[PDB]
C-alpha cells in the first residue's frame, strides 16, 4: 500500500542527521554567495528526489549588513573623549569553527548608522507596560537618552518601535543571564548555555506584513519600481546594537539615578539594575556611545520552489514551507527544520518514484531572508496571491524542529486542531518513560491545555516566521509544530555564532529522535492534508474558539462599565454571530458526512468551502493602520509580533482606552471594531449554509 | 428539448408590455412605501413564477428627500432684496397624471442646505477641461460664485466637484435644447423632446464606488456602525439644484463680463451664452440666489432576490439584476429593464415547471436605491462578498432596455464578446430592413467597430449602473446591453416627469419588438453562462484588447518624450507582460479544446481558471484615493463616471502632468503605475498556466 504509514515508515532519523551536518558547516547568510549555493544544492536534490519540478525564484530585496572595514561597538567614553571601555566586535569562535570567514558579526539588521553619546537608561524588557511604568509612575524621560534594554518577553522590533516613541536616541539589546542562562548547565561548548561573550543577531523591523520594505504589495522583480529609503516601510530610526553579558555588565555596573522599581526589573548580573538617567557621582560624565556604520543595500534572494504535481486536484496545493538562510551556522535556526523538509522530500519522492502521486498538488519552499523580515516567503507570495488565494488548502511551517526537548508544540487554526490530535494518536511518543505510548498521550500529559481535561495545549498562531504573508495576509489556514522546552520552566544560543551542529548533536538531540518525530507531525499533517478525500478540517472547532474569544474581549471591556453604558457598546452582535456560526458548521458537519460519497462535483463543492472558510475571515481592508493583517480572528500582537492576539481590531481599540483624551472618539472606534467583527464572523459562517 | 431556444421562444413582447404598464402606474422612488410594495409584489411573482426562494434584503442606508412644506427654488433678487424671478416649484404634469401625488418635485440629491447668493458664472458642460478654460485661458475666477452648467457629456457627480475644487458656493444645473431636444420632434406629449418645464432630476455624489455614504467596506446592517455626517463619503459641500430651459433661459439672458470663448459653449438658447461673472449692466447689481431645505436620512431600501438552484454546479452564480427604483414613473428607467427581467424570469421558471434547471445557479435581482448611488447593489454585494468572489460567474445588469430605437447596444468585458457575437447571430433583427437577418448583422452595419471590419462596436463598461460593485470591486465578469440611437446622431426626457409609459408605447417600442430583443440578448447571455458545460469566455479577446489598450497608454505617455529620457520611463515591462498573457491564453485555448472531455475535475479545473481569470485583475489596495475601484485595466474615468478608462492607474497619473510643480515625483508616479499594471497582467496570464 501506499498510504501515510508507508510514507511515515521511509523517513530516518539517520537522514536527517546527514542532511543537518551538511547544512551547517559553514555560514548561510541571506544574500550571500554561500546561500546561492545551498539554493542550487536543494533545487538539485529535490530534483534528484523525484519532484516534477524546482525553480529558484529570485527577488531583489532591501537587507542590511555591517561595514566589514569599519566595525559597529559601543563606548564609555570620559570628560574628554577617551574610549574608556569597548563592547567587543566579534562573538569568540567556537572550538573548530575559529577558522571560518564570513562570520558575520553581532549585529542589529537594518539599523541606521549613527555615533549618539548620551546618558543611559535601563528599561527593562522594554516594553509597552515597562515604558508605561517609567513614564507614568516613575516620570523619568528618554527623550534623548540611549536606552540599554534586555532581550526577551517580546520581539525586538517592539521594543526598539517602543524606545523611539518614547524620544530615545539609540537602544542597546543585551542577553541577561536571567533570560538566557539556565541553572546547572554549562556555557558552550560545554553546556547549552549561552556564554558571557555570546550575542543575539537579529532585524529590528516593524513590517507588519510588508515584506520587503521597498515594495510593498507587489514582488520585488527586475522592474519593481521602489521607494526611497525614506518611505520605506519599517525601518527605525535610531542606531541600535546588541551585545553579551559581560560586556553588558560594564554598561549597567556603573548607573545610578533611580532603583529598579521591583525585583522583575532585575536580572541575574551583580549590579543594581537602577534605571538611571546617566551613572552614579563618581562616574556622572562619562557617557555611552554607539558607533554604527552598517549599510542597507538591495540584494538578491532565492526561494527554491519544488512542485510534486496531484493525480485528481493539481490545483489545490497544500505547502509545506521554511527557511534556508540562517544569522550563522543556522544549527537549529533553521537547518533543524530545513533539514526535516529535506528527508520528508526525500520520502514523498520514494513514493512517486514507486508511482504513486498525491491527491492534492504539494508545494515544497525553501525561503530566503526570513532572518530578515519575512522577505522571501512573502515577495513569493505576492508575486503568486491570485493563485494561493483560489488554490491554496494549506500551509506547514517548518523552521526549527526543536528549541528543547520536553514536548511537543503546536500553534495552528483551530481548523486543523482535529486533524492534529488524530494524527498524533497515530505516532509514537519519542519520549523516556512513554515507550510504547501514543505521541497525543505523552504530549498532552506534558502539555495539557487550559480549556479541557484530557487535551494538549495548542496555540494559536502568532507571527515572526515564514506563515505570516500565507495566514495573516492571505487567509489560507496555517500551522505549525516542533519540539519544545517545558512551558513551567527563544533557547539560550538562539541567533548566535554558538547555535551548530555540535550543539544539536550533543545536548538537544543525540539520536535525532526528536527531530523524526517532528517530520513525522509536519509531514503526516501534510500528507493528510494533500491525500484525505475530504479535507481535514473541522469548522465546530472554530466554533468553540470564536465563542472563547467573543467572551475574552468582553471581559476586557467591562473593566469599563461606565463607558459602556455611557456610549451604548453592546457586544451582542458579536455574541450573535459567534452562536450563528455555531449553528451553521453544525449543520454542515452534519452534511458532510451525509452527503453523496460517490458524487465529485458535490465533493469539490464541500470542499471548496473547507478552503474557503480560512479565507473568509479575510477583510481586504485590513486592520487599522496594518493593511497587511487582513484576518479579523487573529493578528501579531502591536505589543509583540511573536504573540498572536484574537479580535485584534476590539483588543486595540481597547487597548489603554482610559488614557485616550476623546473618549466618545475612542468608544465610537471599539463599536466600529464590534461591528467589524460581527459582520466577519456572520460572513463567514455564511460561506458555510448551503449554496443555493 | 430544454434548450436555449426553448428558453428564448417561450419570451413575449406582450408580457413585457403587459408588466411595464404595471411598474408605472405610482412613482417608485427609493425608501418610499410604495416601492416597498412593488418589492413584495415582485418577490411574491418570482415566487409564483417557480424560483426556489425569493427574499428580501433589506438596509438602511443614507439618502436624500425635498423637504415637502418648504420647497427648493432659485431666484433673481434685486439691490433691495426681492425676488422678482422664482425658478418652478414642479415640473408640469403630463396628461392625466395631473392628480398622482407623491410626484418628488426636481431635485439634485445629496445637496447640502443653503441660500447663498452671488454672481453667476456659466461653465459651459463643467468638465474639468471646461475649467481650465476658464481658470487657466480666460482668467476667470469661480471662487465665491455660483456657477451655472448645463447637463451633458459627463456625470453629474464631476460636474459638482469640478465646481466645488473650482471655488463655487452654489452650482445650477440645466438642460440645454442643443443637449435634450432633437430636431424635428415635439415635445411631449406629442413627443419626445423634453419641453422647457422638464427637469432631470438625479443625485449629485461622488462615491467611487463605496456605497452607502455612512458605511463604506460593510453591509448597512441593523448593528451597522456608522460614520457622521461629515466623514461621510462623496457628499457634495455645496448646494445645487437643477432647472428646465424655460427658467434657464431666465438667469442666463441677462449675463454679463466676457463672452463664450467659442461656439462648442453655445447652447440652442437665444442668449449670448457669455461666461460672466455677474450680469450686464443695467442689471449689474441683481444677484442670484438659492433656497436649498433638502435632508439627508438614514431610509430603509430592499432588493428583492430570486434563486434558480442549479443542477449540477449549484455553488456557481450568473446574476440577471437591475434596479425597481425611479425618480418618478420610470417609464423607461428602469422599468422597461424590470420588465424584461420579470419576463425573463417568467421564461425560465416555465422551463422549470418542467422539470429543467439550468447547470449554474441563476441570481436574480430588484435592487433597490440605485438612483441614489447604486446602493442597493453596493450594500448587498458588501454582505456576500465573499460568495460572490469565489462563485460569481457573471453579472448581466438589466436597466434601461432602450434609450433610443436605432441598434443594440452592448457593453461588456472582453470576456464575453465571442459570446455575445454568437449569441446575436442567432437572434433575428427586429429593424426596418432587416427582416429576415440576424441581429448581427443588423447591429454590424448599423454600428461597426472602429477596429475591425465585419464587427460590431462594443464598448467597455463605465460605472452609473448597479454592476459597478460586480466588476470594478469584485471582479466578476459583467455585461450590459440595450437599444439605443444613431451613435452618430441621455434621451430627453431622462429622469423627467414625462418618462411615462406612453412614452414608451407611443414613440419608443409600439410592437415591444426592441424590449424582446433585448430580453433576447441578456436572458440568452444568461442561459448560455448558466448552462453551456464549458464557460463562454474567450481569454483571447482580454489579449488583444490589452495590447490596444498598452499601445493607447504608450501614446500618451510618448507626448512627453523629454520627461521619458529624464525620468527613465518605460513600458517594456507592460508590453512584455500582455505578449506573455497573448502567449500563455493561445496555449490555454488549445488545451481547452483537446481535454478530455468526459472528467469532471478537470472540467471543474478549467472553468475555475476562465472564472477566476477577470479575479485576477483585481488589486486589493485599489487604485490611488479609490480604494472600491479594484480593476487594474478598467476604471470609471475620474473626470466621468459614465465612462470607462482603461489603464486608469497611469491613465490619471499621466493626466495633466505638464502642471505639476514635482515633475520628478509626478513621473515616479507614472512608473510604479506601470509596474503594477504590468505585474498584474503578468499575473493574471499566471492563472491561466499550467496549474501544476
Ligand atoms: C444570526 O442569525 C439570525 C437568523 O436566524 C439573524 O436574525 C435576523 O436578525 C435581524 C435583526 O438584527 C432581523 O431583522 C429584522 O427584519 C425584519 C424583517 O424580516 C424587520 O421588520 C426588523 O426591523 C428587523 O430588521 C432579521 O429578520 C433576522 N433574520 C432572520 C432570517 O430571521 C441575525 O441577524 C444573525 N446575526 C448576525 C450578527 O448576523
Ligand atoms: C514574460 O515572460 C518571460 C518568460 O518567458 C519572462 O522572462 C523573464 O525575464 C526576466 C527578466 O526580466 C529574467 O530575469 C533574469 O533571470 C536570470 C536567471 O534565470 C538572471 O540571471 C537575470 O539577472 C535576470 O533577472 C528571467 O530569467 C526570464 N524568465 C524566464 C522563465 O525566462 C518575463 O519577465 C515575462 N514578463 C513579465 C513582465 O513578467
Ligand atoms: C478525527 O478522528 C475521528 C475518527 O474518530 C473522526 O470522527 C469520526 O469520523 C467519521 C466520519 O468519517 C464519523 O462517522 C464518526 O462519527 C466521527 N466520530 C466522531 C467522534 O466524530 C474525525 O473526523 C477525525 N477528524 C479529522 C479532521 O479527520
Ligand atoms: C462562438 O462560436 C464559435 C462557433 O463557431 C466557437 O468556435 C469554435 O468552437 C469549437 C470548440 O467548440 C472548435 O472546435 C472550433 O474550432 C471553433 N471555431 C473557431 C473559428 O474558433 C466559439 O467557441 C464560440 N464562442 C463561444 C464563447 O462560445
Ligand atoms: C552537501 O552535500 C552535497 C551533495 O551530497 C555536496 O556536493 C556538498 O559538498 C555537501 N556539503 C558539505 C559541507 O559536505
Ligand atoms: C566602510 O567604511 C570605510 C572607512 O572606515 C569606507 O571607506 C567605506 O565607505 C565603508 N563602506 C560602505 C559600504 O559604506
Ligand atoms: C576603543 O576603540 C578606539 C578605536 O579603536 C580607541 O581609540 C580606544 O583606545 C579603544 N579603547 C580601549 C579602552 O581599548
Ligand atoms: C534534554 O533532556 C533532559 C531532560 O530530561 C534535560 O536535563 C536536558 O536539559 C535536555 N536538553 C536540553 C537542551 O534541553
Ligand atoms: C400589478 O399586478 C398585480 C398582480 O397581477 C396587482 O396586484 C397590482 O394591482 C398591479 N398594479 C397595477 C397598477 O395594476
Ligand atoms: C421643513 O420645513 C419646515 C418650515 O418651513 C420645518 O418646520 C421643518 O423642520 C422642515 N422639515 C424637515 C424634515 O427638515
Ligand atoms: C418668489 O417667492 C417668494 C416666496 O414665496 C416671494 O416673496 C416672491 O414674491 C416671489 N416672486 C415672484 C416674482 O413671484
Ligand atoms: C423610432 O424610429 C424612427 C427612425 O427610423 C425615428 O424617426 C424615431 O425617432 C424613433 N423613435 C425614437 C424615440 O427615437
Ligand atoms: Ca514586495
Ligand atoms: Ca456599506
Ligand atoms: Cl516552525
Ligand atoms: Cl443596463
Ligand atoms: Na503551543
Ligand atoms: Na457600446
Ligand atoms: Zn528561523
Ligand atoms: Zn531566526
Ligand atoms: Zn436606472
Ligand atoms: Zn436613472
Amino acid at each position: 500500500k501506499h498510504n501515510m504509514k508507508a510514507f511515515l515508515d521511509e523517513l530516518k532519523a539517520e537522514n536527517i542527521k546527514k542532511f543537518l551536518y551538511n547544512f551547517t558547516q559553514i555560514p548561510h547568510l541571506a544574500g550571500t554567495e554561500q546561500n546561492f549555493q545551498l539554493a542550487k544544492q536543494i533545487q538539485s536534490q529535490w530534483k534528484e528526489f523525484g519532484l516534477d519540478s524546482v525553480e529558484l525564484a529570485h527577488y531583489d530585496v532591501l537587507l542590511s549588513y555591517p561595514n566589514k572595514t569599519h566595525p559597529n561597538y559601543i563606548s564609555i567614553i570620559n570628560e574628554d573623549g577617551n574610549e574608556i571601555f569597548n563592547t567587543s566586535l566579534f562573538e569568540p569562535p567556537p572550538p573548530g569553527y575559529e577558522n571560518v570567514s564570513d562570520i558575520v558579526p553581532p549585529f542589529s539588521a537594518f539599523s541606521p548608522q549613527g555615533m549618539p553619546e548620551g546618558d543611559l537608561v535601563y528599561v527593562n524588557y522594554a516594553r509597552t507596560e515597562d515604558f508605561f511604568k517609567l513614564e507614568r509612575d516613575m516620570k523619568i524621560n528618554c527623550s534623548g537618552k540611549i536606552v540599554i534594554a534586555r532581550y526577551g518577553k517580546v520581539f525586538r522590533g517592539n521594543k526598539v518601535k517602543n524606545a523611539q516613541l518614547a524620544g530615545a536616541k539609540g537602544v542597546i539589546l543585551y542577553s541577561d543571564p536571567a533570560d538566557y542562562f539556565a541553572p546547572g548547565v554549562k556555557s558552550y561548548p560545554d553546556g547549552w548555555n549561552l556564554p558571557g561573550g555570546g550575542v543575539q543577531r537579529g532585524n529590528i523591523l516593524n513590517l507588519n506584513g510588508a515584506g520587503d520594505p521597498l515594495t510593498p504589495g507587489y514582488p520585488a522583480n527586475e522592474y519593481a519600481y521602489r521607494r526611497g529609503i525614506a518611505e520605506a516601510v519599517g525601518l527605525p530610526s535610531i542606531p541600535v546594537h546588541p551585545i553579551g553579558y559581560y560586556d553588558a555588565q560594564k554598561l549597567l555596573e556603573k548607573m545610578g539615578g533611580s532603583a529598579p522599581p521591583d525585583s522583575s526589573w532585575r536580572g541575574s548580573l551583580k549590579v543594581p539594575y537602577n534605571v538611571g538617567p546617566g551613572f552614579t557621582g563618581n562616574f556622572s560624565t562619562q557617557k555611552v556611545k554607539m558607533h554604527i556604520h552598517s549599510t542597507n543595500e538591495v540584494t538578491r534572494i532565492y526561494n527554491v520552489i519544488g512542485t510534486l504535481r496531484g493525480a485528481v486536484e493539481p490545483d489545490r496545493y497544500v505547502i509545506l514551507g521554511g527557511h534556508r538562510d540562517s544569522w550563522v551556522f543556522g544549527g537549529i535556526d533553521p537547518q533543524s527544520g530545513a533539514a526535516v523538509v529535506h528527508e520528508i522530500v526525500r520520502s514523498f519522492g520514494t513514493l512517486k518514484k514507486e508511482g504513486w502521486r498525491p491527491r492534492r498538488t504539494i508545494l515544497f519552499a525553501s525561503w530566503d531572508a526570513e532572518e530578515f523580515g519575512l522577505l522571501g516567503s512573502t515577495e513569493w507570495a505576492e508575486e503568486n496571491s491570485r493563485l494561493l488565494q483560489e488554490r491554496g488548502v494549506a500551509y506547514i511551517n517548518a523552521d526549527s524542529s526543536i528549541e528543547g526537548n520536553y514536548t511537543l508544540r503546536v500553534d495552528c487554526t483551530p481548523l486543523m486542531y482535529s486533524l492534529v490530535h488524530n494524527l498524533t494518536k497515530e505516532l509514537k511518543s519519542p519520549d523516556e518513560g512513554f515507550e510504547g505510548k501514543s505521541l497525543y498521550e505523552s504530549w498532552t500529559k506534558k502539555s495539557p491545555s487550559p480549556e479541557f481535561s484530557g487535551m494538549p495545549r495548542i496555540s494559536k498562531l502568532g507571527s515572526g516566521n515564514d506563515f505570516e504573508v500565507f495566514f495573516q495576509r492571505l487567509g489560507i489556514a496555517s500551522g505549525r509544530a516542533r519540539y519544545t522546552k517545558n512551558w513551567e520552566t527563544g533557547y539560550p544560543l538562539y541567533h548566535s555564532v554558538y547555535e551548530t551542529y555540535e550543539l544539536v548533536e550533543k545536548f538537544y538531540d543525540p539520536m535525532f529522535k526528536y527531530h523524526l518525530t517532528v517530520a513525522q507531525v509536519r509531514g503526516g499533517m501534510v500528507f493528510e492534508l494533500a491525500n484525505s478525500i475530504v479535507l481535514p478540517f473541522d469548522c465546530r472547532d472554530y466554533a468553540v474558539v470564536l465563542r472563547k474569544y467573543a467572551d475574552k474581549i468582553y471581559s476586557i471591556s467591562m473593566k469599563h462599565p461606565q463607558e459602556m453604558k455611557t456610549y451604548s457598546v453592546s457586544f451582542d452582535s458579536l455574541f450573535s454571530a459567534v452562536k450563528n456560526f455555531t449553528e451553521i458548521a453544525s449543520k454542515f458537519s452534519e452534511r458532510l458526512q451525509d452527503f453523496d460519497k460517490s458524487n465529485p462535483i458535490v465533493l469539490r463543492m464541500m470542499n471548496d468551502q473547507l478552503m474557503f472558510l480560512e479565507r473568509a475571515f479575510i477583510d481586504p481592508l485590513g486592520l487599522p493602520d496594518r493593511p497587511f493583517y487582513r484576518h479579523v480572528i487573529y493578528a501579531p500582537s502591536s505589543h509583540n509580533k511573536y504573540a498572536g492576539e484574537s479580535f485584534p481590531g476590539i483588543y486595540d481599540a481597547l487597548f489603554d482606552i482610559e488614557s485616550k483624551v476623546d473618549p466618545s472618539k475612542a468608544w465610537g472606534e471599539v463599536k466600529r471594531q464590534i461591528y467589524v467583527a460581527a459582520f466577519t464572523v456572520q460572513a463567514a459562517a455564511e460561506t458555510l449554509s448551503e449554496v443555493a
